[PDB]
């Protein structure tokens, strides 16, 4: 049931097929900043253009995924019978160069653009979340104990 | 006002004189992992020994802080005429290993020991909890201006 790492390759060429710009983020995003597979997963993050919102769900569910949480525009979790779970994030991609995401309420989060970046994976380039951002947005006061094993990961990072 | 070096180190010494362990954290615990001063500090942070909690809160207000808001467990809030804010959290060194917080709401936050730590600022060795630690509790969703520039600095550390 858990999301292999051919599985997430499987995933990142979906994206890069539809030519949609996106950063891989979550547990595997920590994993693949260590250059190797750390533990099973769950499931994928995947931050993503949203002006590419309607064509990307289209398509996973054109190859099985179901809808099973639509908090949109915030965030999506789909199931697939293989592919096990994966939830996306919609991200603005502006013109003028910022990169942001609607504030819930009222207002736009504006990310620092250096949080958003790419490292090689085994040879395979992966556009994903830097290690400082994964810090960030992680909560000291919330953390399980897979969140400890992941933060461990992310430190013996040379 | 604000606190400067000089009255940053008064502290310091004080928690050092009574031979009570401790972290220096928050604002000032960022710019001395830097190696120099950033900005102007409201505040001093120091997680130290639960254990010494009567004595360090004593001789607190025996040079001249008043406690503002007792939190206990999580902390105290105190205040001084002349050195300005100073907030103290309690931190549990275990002998299972562990180091811990208590949770008002029920049992305890969990830290990593590598998140406590030491820098040399100014030939001085000053114990403080990590650059890590510090993005950790920092909040991505919920960063201030000046939680931004904190941050830009642990960067720029080489
Ligand atoms: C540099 C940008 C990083 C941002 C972080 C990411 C995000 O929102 N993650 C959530 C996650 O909450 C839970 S994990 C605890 C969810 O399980 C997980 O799927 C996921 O939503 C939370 C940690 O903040 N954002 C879109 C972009
Ligand atoms: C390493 C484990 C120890 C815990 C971590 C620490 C903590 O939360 N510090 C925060 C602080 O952020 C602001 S200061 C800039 C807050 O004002 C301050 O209260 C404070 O939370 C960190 C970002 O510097 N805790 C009390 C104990
Ligand atoms: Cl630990
Ligand atoms: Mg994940
Ligand atoms: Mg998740
Ligand atoms: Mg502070
Ligand atoms: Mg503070």
């Amino acid at each position: 049931n858990n999301v292999t790492e051919k599985e997430l390759f499987y995933i990142l060429d979906l994206f890069e097929h539809m030519k949609v710009t996106y950063w891989l983020d979550g547990g595997w995003g920590v994993d693949v900043l260590t250059g190797k597979q750390q533990r099973e997963h769950r499931d994928i993050d995947i931050d993503f253009d949203a002006q590419h919102t309607q064509k990307v769900i289209q398509k996973l569910e054109d190859i099985g995924y179901k809808i099973e949480v639509h908090w949109m525009p915030s965030r999506m979790e789909l199931k697939h019978e293989e592919y096990g779970y994966l939830d996306i994030h919609p991200i603005n991609l502006n013109d003028d160069g910022s990169i942001t995401q609607a504030n819930p309420e009222g207002g736009n989060y504006v990310f620092q653009n250096d949080w958003f970046s790419e490292t090689n994976y085994k040879d395979r380039k992966i556009p994903c979340i830097s290690k400082e951002a994964q810090l960030l947005f992680h909560s000291g006061y919330d953390l399980t104990e897979t969140d400890h094993f992941d933060i461990k990961n992310l430190k013996s990072i040379t």
